[PDB]
């Protein structure tokens, strides 16, 4: 373990909120704060999973994917350290940082792919997340700092950059007006498209939506439109897929029903199929990482769809739920948070009590 | 005292339902007798060793003590048949009549408890009031699955069901007399109250009725206490319209569950909140009504649970909730889920960025 990750893995990531990133982005003269805090921040956080990947089984951990995401991750840390001596008012340095956070971001690109290969071939031992609680548990640790890594070196990216500058009306990634209804129409389009081709038929949708805050007016909040449209994109592909196999012999398909509702602190969005169901007895398993009614192949198999959305949701204190009608259809529904100040970073931290995660008869 | 801790030693024996009516059939009243006069000082004695770990002021309220005082008396009641044959007749007759009087003892237990957690609040911090609500959940269970057990047995032998499990139970037709009773208080108190709207899917036998093997007084408890829930969100929600949305229910018959789904408009909860409101005596009602006890849903949710099933509330907060029965819809699944006193329930009384 090279020293600078010993080092930095023995502090805390620092969780930012939405309206923090907001005033980030509000404005010019914050590129030298941003500067000053990701440089030691992107050091942190990359250390504490850096720790917390040693601590792996290491037939896992000797996977050429694994030592590919590890010195990955050293390299980053290292080129984001080699700033430390520099003044935050330096504009060459200032110039040179974003640079570097477009090299991290490119060597960072196939993360989560690799990670998922170093998972497969380990699957050797036969060991699994769906069987194997430790690395179910790992796995949301290791991918929702990646969530949180690229958040922050994005925002920095698309805020300061000369050549990438994101959509004009966000800040960063952050559409501070974010249209709700618009994003789940477009996610339901896009599953619609694959599905035909599995298919030659898919559900209709039949929307509602309820704006609890202000009656009768658009419902609009401050969110990361790709990270709502991937939570969208994957449980649209669930439903719809459970909906055709479960209806095949009928004259048609039941639509999918969705509801947005907008209350004081939360935005909900509930997706209701009629695609059978599923027994209560293996609701849980639906959650861990590769488990998939599917044959391995892409509409499924990979078993990814559905704990990534769920970090996507608990990413800034939201949350993602499944309840079903075994023999009906299936609810699930995504919880975020209204108010961008309470829209907080959720990180996990390397520390005692990590660790250790690694009287009824019931 | 001595026997309860030799009694603490065994572990409580779950039992499905098609046990019950397997053995509750032929009219078995010796076996019965043998089974219960060591399985009912064995659950006393396991729930026994339990309050003694407790908060020392807690133990102390009067109302635990009664509790405790209680239980050891039933448990002693009950031992003293170990010294008799099962085909004693006078034995097993007066085993009957000691059932019936434990019964009798224990019937104010619940309140009792309840009222010993506030002499604790009012005489005496979080971790502490998490590990209440774990004693909590324990503790009814294990009365829950005596008076169960009990009840089989004075129902069957003492002078359709068997006892009080129903082999055909008309989930829909105890879905329809929960919502009336439900609809009664509510039209008292209220003036007004909901329609039921109700649609059922027999995904197991297309077109059938729904029949599973089930104890209707507990399901009857449960949807009871979740219509109440539901009429108050909606009147109090929809307290300035002329009318008031229905609650919609679903009863649905699948391989393994037998799931019930019961829908409010009446303006839902905060996600924030959601955990709290299982929490026992949480309630936003002052304190007939139909609220503010804050029992309503712990309780339903150790019913649905004792048996392997669960209930779940969610809400879209604004607009309204759903909350969900699951069943298990075959009797040899359905089986006894039951709290044990050993080293890993004493073990039982950060890793995330806060
Ligand atoms: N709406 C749904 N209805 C029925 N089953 C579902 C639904 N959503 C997910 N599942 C089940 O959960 C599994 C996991 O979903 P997911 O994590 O998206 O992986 P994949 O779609 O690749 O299988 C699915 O294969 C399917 O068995
Ligand atoms: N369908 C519902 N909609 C809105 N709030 C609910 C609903 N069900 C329960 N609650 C909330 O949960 C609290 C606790 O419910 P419960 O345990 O039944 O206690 P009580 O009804 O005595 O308050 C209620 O007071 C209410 O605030
Ligand atoms: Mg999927
Ligand atoms: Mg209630």
């Amino acid at each position: 373990v090279p020293r600078e990750v010993e080092h930095f893995s023995r502090y805390s990531p620092s969780p930012l909120s939405m309206k923090q990133l907001l005033d980030f982005g509000s404005e010019n003269a914050c590129e030298r704060t941003s500067f000053a805090f990701l440089r030691q921040e992107l050091p942190v956080r990359l250390a504490n999973i850096l720790k917390e990947i040693d601590i792996l089984p290491t037939q896992l951990v000797n996977t050429s994917s694994v030592q590919l995401v590890k010195s990955w991750y050293i390299q980053s840390l290292m080129d984001l350290v080699e700033f430390h001596e520099k003044s935050p008012d330096d504009q060459k340095a200032l110039s040179d940082f974003v640079d570097t956070l477009i090299k991290v971001r490119n060597r960072h690109h196939n993360v989560v792919p690799t990670m998922a290969q170093g998972i497969i071939e380990y699957k050797a031992c036969t060991v699994d997340p769906v069987t194997n609680q430790n690395l179910q548990y790992f796995l949301d640790r290791f991918y929702m700092n990646r969530i949180s890594t690229r958040m922050l070196m994005n925002q920095h990216i698309l805020i300061f950059s000369d050549s990438q500058t994101g959509n004009p009306s966000h800040i960063g990634s952050i559409d501070p007006n974010c249209d709700v209804v618009a994003v789940v129409q477009d996610a339901f389009e896009c599953s619609r498209m694959l599905c035909d081709q599995y298919y030659l038929s898919s559900p209709e949708l039949k929307l509602t939506q309820v704006n609890g805050k202000f009656p009768d007016q658009p419902i609009h909040i401050v969110y990361v439109p790709s990270h709502l449209h991937h939570m969208l994109f994957e449980l649209f592909k669930n439903a719809m897929r459970a909906t055709v196999e479960h209806q095949e012999n009928q004259p048609s398909l039941t639509p999918i029903e969705v509801i947005v509702v907008l209350g004081k602190e939360d935005l909900t969005i509930k997706i209701s199929d009629r695609g059978g169901g599923v027994p209560l007895r293996i609701i849980d398993r639906l959650f861990s990482y590769t488990y998939s009614t599917a044959p391995t192949p892409p509409l499924a198999g990979f078993g990814y769809g559905l704990p990534i959305s769920r970090l996507y949701a608990k990413y800034f204190q939201g949350d993602l739920n499944l309840y079903s009608l075994s023999g009906y259809g299936t609810d699930a529904i995504i919880y975020l948070k209204a108010l961008s100040s309470e829209s907080i970073e959720k990180l996990p931290v390397f520390n005692k009590s990590a660790f250790k995660h690694y009287d009824w008869c019931i």
